[PDB]
């Protein structure tokens, strides 16, 4: 009688935490979703089988339209799992099914696991020095986002480092690269003309984290935009201003050049 | 011949990766620190029994100081692993242990857990939204730093949350409750009279992030300033403005008061 989002993590299915994965075993129904981000480590059935449940995966328009008409109703009568990449309510809509199955009478609960929003400690980057983060969204048609420019414009006045969250269209497989992310930010920039994004600009990249070679690349913009970084998913980064503990491990681990040590 | 950096988790021995569990479980020495945080939903004896070997924990000292005596030399011939709360190199000196683990000729790789800087989106708070974060600190002598209010202030007038980590002395196991934390950003306040953190300020208190029945609470100080959130660690955030779904997220899932659609919205 009570509905668990549960949380798969990073990569592959053993990013599930002990608790989430003991949980989800004894779940009477099991659903999913694999819009919200790419888990490149791992595939359904390998999920399945881990869990031991067959697993209703729904599409965005399920889950937002009718989550209450899908999920919840066997939630009244059954233990019911939802299952999300990562953690379910990080950089997702997902905290709000929470209020549908309140009003629905319906107890749920949340079981985390590793998201990419902490993982981003492993480029070397002070957690704590973020700022606001933001989507690099794909241009459609004749609309052209660029909000996601005015932040890391915002967050590098205050020194801080900006986590861009790159797009996904998930019945397209396709998922936006750090490369593609660059190229669009640098038509805004010749657009708006800020100095907020440009060939010298330091970024940072992300590629796969949790699995155990994930690619961490730092460099300029003008020697890292052709850089192949694997595939998807990635995020991008714009630091900050750098301490010197954060460059020493840009440049040791990510490869950075050593002139980003002059971070005064 | 390699080093693992797993983390544990939010709150219990369950909180670890099924990835972590396993590789934990195949190291040949295990090594542990509750400096940083402290894992309040368990107990080492049972970490240690649900991991199956025996784990040594290190102090402050033992890992600031000796991390290349203590942990690396052991990498040359065996698999070690270093178990931390949270994620892996989420605490701020974390990732320079990785330098020094390459500089030895090291090879060491990262297992992921639940760190608390994801796990407060249980807060329905956006996490796109939170700012620059900060820590609640406790004034010593002559010394009354304000940082953190300040870090409130710069985050807020743009519109973004503030997430503050509390006061903690883990070895003797004193910790700053949200109530503590409260009392001290109204003092400073006085001092300041920035119009930052007053009684009418909205926050939100979260304890024990991870656990089954966490405690998330959301309301005025005048009105939680006195409230008992239960046992510590808590995590206090302020946050900025809120978009109408945050709002209908903290009345239906923290009991804030219906006021907030008004006022913080
Ligand atoms: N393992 C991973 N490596 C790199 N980027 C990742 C990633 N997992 C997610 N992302 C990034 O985040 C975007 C999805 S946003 C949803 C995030 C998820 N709830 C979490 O907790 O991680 C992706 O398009 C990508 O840019
Ligand atoms: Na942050």
């Amino acid at each position: 009688m009570v509905l668990y989002f549960i949380g798969l993590g990073l990569y592959d299915e053993r990013d599930i935490t002990v608790k989430g994965l003991e949980i989800a075993k004894k779940c009477d129904y099991v659903f999913a979703e694999f819009y919200t981000s790419l888990m490149a480590g791992t595939t359904l059935g390998r999920i399945q089988k881990l869990i031991g449940k067959e697993i209703r995966v729904l599409s965005r328009e399920d889950v937002e339209l009718n989550f209450e008409n899908i999920v919840l109703p066997l939630a009244k009568e059954n233990d019911v799992a939802f299952l999300t990449p990562g953690d379910p309510l990080v950089a997702t809509t997902h905290a709000e099914l929470r209020i549908r199955a309140k009003r629905a009478g319906v107890e749920s609960y949340v079981i985390h696991a590793p998201s990419i929003y902490s993982a981003v400690g492993i480029t070397g980057l002070h957690i704590y020095k973020f700022g606001k983060s933001a989507t690099v969204a794909y241009p459609e048609g004749n609309w052209f986002p660029t909000s996601y420019y005015d932040v890391i414009k915002e967050n590098a006045e205050r020194g801080l480092h900006t986590l861009l969250f790159l797009d996904i269209k998930a019945e397209k497989r396709m998922y936006m690269t750090a490369n593609e992310a660059m190229e669009l930010l640098l038509k805004v920039e010749d657009m708006k003309k800020g100095g907020v994004f440009t060939d010298d600009t330091l970024v940072v990249v992300l590629a796969r984290a949790g699995s155990l070679n994930p690619t961490i690349r730092a460099g300029y913009v003008k020697d890292l935009i052709r850089e192949d970084f694997g595939d998807p998913p990635h995020i991008l980064i714009v630091p900050g201003k750098l301490h010197i503990v954060e460059a020493e491990y840009l440049m040791e681990i990510a490869g950075a050049p050593r002139e980003i040590l002059r971070v005064n």
